[PDB]
């Protein structure tokens, strides 16, 4: 098993197992607003309602799950406050009452004070029936922004890919154990098992089309996930009133923030963070937007010896093929992600009376992955 300090679950991987839904009664004023985002945003009273809050101490958030739920609550409210109805009228100052505890909590959890993937995917879910399995029909999100925003489909399908990935993640220790102990047959089997699970993950990824509509994603959800780093709407970032005097820039939610998005690249020695380019920069930067336990896990993967070099040094076509099977599965996942950006961002952007930067990042990532094929 993976060490408990890395907060990786056998079943759900990097996802937070059975997330907490309700905070203490002390935080009811946060919870009410977060649970009623569709109505409060629509009616133009979210902002005043945030502005009416008293400053609540973070001391009553005792356990990790309650602390993560509070991050999810505060993060969603923050995006709602900043972006409002999503029509370009923006707040450049986050009020003291909310900003101080959010930044305090964020400092405690070692995450930046913005909604990240780890909040809105990994901690933003529940089973409808706890006795039934982890499928789309038996699941839903904890929070959404707007009616018809497709947050359920977008967050949960991301989560399901993340859960499919967990089957591969748990094999990682078998890979490194097999190398140090020089167990070629065991290593071969482990790599084939990883390939299998990543192929399954791709089939799970196909569900995005069933539950997410392009127009709604591009024109609504994408707006609420946007950040204030290199964003002309908040050119100098966002003022967190009471915590920092000067405005600070933070990137919005991204698949690049997923630990699965990087961990197989690291495992297999696909040097995604090498070469000094923009994509390498972004992936490294996005480790700061992951929970510390997961950044630490990626660190420990880096610090183990290279699987690529081991396979390359052995003159073993069988091992080479099992490694390539992993690389090829990653290639297909990257290609599929690209196809999704085309349908969900590029095309809607063209029909509107930008998205290229994301496409270029992903093309770089895919290209690097292809170039790692040994045959
Ligand atoms: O953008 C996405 N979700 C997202 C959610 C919240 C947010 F704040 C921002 C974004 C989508 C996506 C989901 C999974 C991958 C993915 C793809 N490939 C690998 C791989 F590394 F295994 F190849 C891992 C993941 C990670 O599991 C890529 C995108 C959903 O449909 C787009």
């Amino acid at each position: 098993m993976i060490s408990k300090e890395y907060h990786i679950d056998e079943e759900v991987g990097f996802a937070l197992p059975n997330p907490q839904e309700n905070l203490p009664d002390f935080y009811n004023d946060w919870m009410f607003i977060a649970k009623h985002l569709p109505d409060l945003i629509e009616s133009g009273q979210l902002r005043e309602r945030v502005e009416k809050l008293n400053m609540l101490s973070i001391d009553h958030l005792t356990d990790h799950k309650s602390q993560r739920l509070a991050r999810l609550v505060l993060g969603c409210i923050t995006m709602a406050y900043v972006w409002g109805k999503g029509h370009g009228d923006v707040r450049k100052v986050l009020p003291r009452n909310i900003a101080v505890p959010y930044c305090q909590l964020s400092k405690k959890l070692e995450l930046p004070p913005i909604l990240v993937y780890a909040d809105c995917v990994l901690a933003n879910w529940k089973k409808k029936d706890p006795n039934k399995p982890l499928t789309y029909e038996n699941m839903d999100v904890l929070f959404s922004f707007r009616d018809g925003d497709c947050s359920k489909g977008f967050f949960l399908v991301s989560l399901l890919v993340e859960i499919a990935a967990a089957s591969a993640i748990k094999v990682i220790p078998t890979v490194f154990k097999a190398m140090q102990m020089q167990e070629r047959d065991t290593l071969l089997k482990a790599l084939l098992e990883i390939a299998s699970c990543l192929e399954k993950a791709l089939q799970v990824f196909h569900q995005i089309h069933d539950h997410v509509n392009p127009k709604a994603f591009f024109s609504v959800l994408r707006i609420y996930l946007s950040g204030w780093k290199g964003n002309p709407q908040l050119s100098d970032g966002l003022v967190y009133e009471g915590f920092w005097e000067d405005p600070k820039e933070f990137a919005g939610g991204s698949a690049g923030q997923s630990s699965v998005f990087q961990c197989f690249d690291v495992l297999l020695g696909i040097q995604q963070t090498a070469g000094g380019g923009h994509a390498a920069q972004f992936l490294q930067d996005m480790r700061r937007y992951m929970p510390p336990a997961h950044r630490n896990f990626l660190c420990s993967l880096e610090s183990n010896p290279s699987v690529r070099e081991f396979v390359l040094s052995k003159g073993d076509a069988g091992l080479r093929e099992a490694y390539d099977a992993c690389v090829k599965a990653l290639v297909s996942l990257r290609s599929y992600h690209l196809q999704i950006v085309t349908k969900y961002i590029l095309i809607p952007a063209s029909q509107q009376p930008g998205g290229t930067d994301l496409m270029n990042f992903l093309k770089t990532v895919r290209s690097t992955t292809e170039k790692s094929l040994l045959k």
